């Protein structure tokens, strides 16, 4: 098997945010098309409940929590994945695929954080760790620098107006969302009150690069355009395309063709904008007859958040829409909604269409699963936590992983066998008011029967001492002593 592999990888899109998992409160027709065209997963997880660790886990096949510095990265964060590492991109390139990444990166660029010259080539970047083509946002939509990077170079730079970036202090004379809120077309709810770009304040300060600044209205359009351009450009030979959307992540600034259309304000409108992007990819493959020999994978980097730092009506217009489906918590949390994400695999003539799998799966296993598919032996040390299971990911086998370690925003761990879930005691608040999410951090051990109690309402650690011991021990077995070590 040497098929094309296309990831459509969403940001902050929860189990109940797409209509494929049963929601009647939003209509995502293209995502339903994909589901009825392949296999839909009800128990597939991101490695982490935040972006940078989930993305690190996926491309490296290593649990993010094994390394300090794999947490939510700043725009000016240095390359977390160094060229010495064997990457999923490397696997494909070495197997003779063309490789491209389009959209959100959020794994750092350049050598030393806060010291990059954004007017010069970023070294090292995406093109040093197995990607032949890159068209990326440095970090998230709400983080400076708000420019696009093509093959590790910022595009549309006027050298008479060079970019500067600091997360330490403002450049004197540059206004902020905090001090100059009259310059804003969208107001912050918490943080997001530093440098201004197209009337929206961000996290971090910048100056110059006016010509290189993106427009948030046209991000979905620009990224999806480059994604389709890349599929059209490589229609003759095997390619791996990692298409990672801005969509559902703040600031939520959908194309005018989507403003108002969901009734749930910008947040809902950006789910429809995501569904549009999915449409563009599926149609490009169908136009070119690429649906004969293409594996399409749709998923999210982590669970959902309603208010994630802007006054964008997300709370007021949610109605009875449940982003996390029936599952407790959301983004940042130890609870299921933090990591249990929409996941579809579609592969014509391999995967039975309209199929469902309750297998315990994780995005960390794709690396090893693609080695199994390509029938190639992984180098010593590569994808160390990645468990191969092509049979499970193609819906031909009920049984997924036997054990899975999940991580939250405070880097506390949980372990599950698909049925029981043990949350290891750790530091951190029980609740974040700003984001209105239960984080699941506790000094007390927690045990939940996800089959009898999927809402994780009823902690039964006390009533199952022998089971708590078995699963505490199993967690540490998988941790080794390799937790929070240096990059
Ligand atoms: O998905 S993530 O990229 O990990 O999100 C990172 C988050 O950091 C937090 O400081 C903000 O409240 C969020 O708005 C978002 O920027
Ligand atoms: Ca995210």
């Amino acid at each position: 098997q040497r098929p094309n592999v296309v990831f459509i990888y969403a940001d902050d899109i929860g189990y109940g945010d797409l209509s494929c998992n049963g929601a009647k409160t939003i209509h995502t027709p293209n995502v339903e098309r994909l589901a009825k065209m392949g296999v839909r997963f009800t128990n597939a997880h991101s490695a982490a409940a935040t972006s940078t660790p989930s993305r690190y886990a996926m491309l490296t096949g290593e649990y993010a929590w094994r390394k300090a510095g794999t947490g939510i990265a700043a725009g000016d964060a240095a390359a977390i994945i160094r060229p010495e590492r064997y990457t999923m991109a490397n696997l494909f390139k070495d197997a003779g695929y063309n490789t491209g990444v389009v959209g959100k990166w959020h794994l750092g660029l350049g050598d030393k954080g806060g010291e990059q010259d954004w007017n010069k080539p970023l070294q090292p970047g995406t093109n040093d760790i197995g990607f032949e083509y890159s068209f990326i946002m440095a970090a998230t939509g709400d983080r400076v620098p708000c420019v696009f990077v093509e093959n590790d170079q910022v595009i549309n730079l006027d050298p008479n107006d060079p970019i500067q970036v600091s997360y330490k202090a403002n450049f004197p004379g540059e206004p902020t969302g905090k001090d100059n809120p009259e310059l804003l077309k969208m107001h912050p709810s918490h943080g997001h009150d530093q440098s201004i770009v197209n009337g929206i304040s961000r996290i971090g300060y910048m100056k110059g690069g006016k010509s290189a600044l993106w427009q948030d209205e046209k991000i979905a359009e620009t990224l999806t355009g480059k994604a389709v351009s890349f599929i059209e450009g490589h229609k003759s030979a095997p390619f791996f395309l990692y298409f990672a959307t801005q969509d559902a992540h703040v600031p939520r600034v959908p194309s005018p063709q989507f403003a108002g259309k969901s009734g749930m304000g910008p947040r809902g409108d950006c789910l429809l904008e995501f569904d549009w992007s999915v449409g563009e990819i599926l149609n490009a493959l169908e136009r070119l007859g690429l649906d004969k020999n293409t594996l399409v994978i749709l998923s999210s980097d982590n669970g959902p958040v309603v208010d994630d730092g802007y006054k964008d009506q997300a709370v007021e217009l949610l109605g009875d829409h449940t982003p996390g489906g029936i599952y407790r918590g959301g983004k940042y949390s130890s609870f299921e909604a933090g990591t249990r994400i929409p996941c579809i695999w579609s592969w014509q003539g391999v995967i039975r269409p309209g199929t469902v799998s309750d297998a315990l799966l994780c995005q960390i296993d794709w690396f090893a699963t693609f080695a199994e598919m390509l029938n190639v032996r992984l180098p010593e040390g590569a994808a160390p936590d990645s468990e191969p299971m092509l049979k499970a990911w193609t819906g031909k086998q009920k049984k997924g992983r036997e054990w899975l370690v999940l991580q939250n925003a405070q880097n506390n761990l949980s372990v599950t066998d698909g049925r029981w879930k043990y949350l290891r005691p750790g530091n951190g608040p029980a609740y974040l008011k700003a984001v209105n999410i239960e984080l699941g951090n506790s000094k007390e051990p927690q045990l939940y029967d996800l089959k009898k109690d999927p809402k994780e309402k009823n902690n039964v650690a006390g009533q199952n001492p022998e089971l708590v011991k078995k699963m505490a021990a199993q967690l540490e077995k998988i941790v080794d002593g390799r937790y929070g070590l240096p990059l």
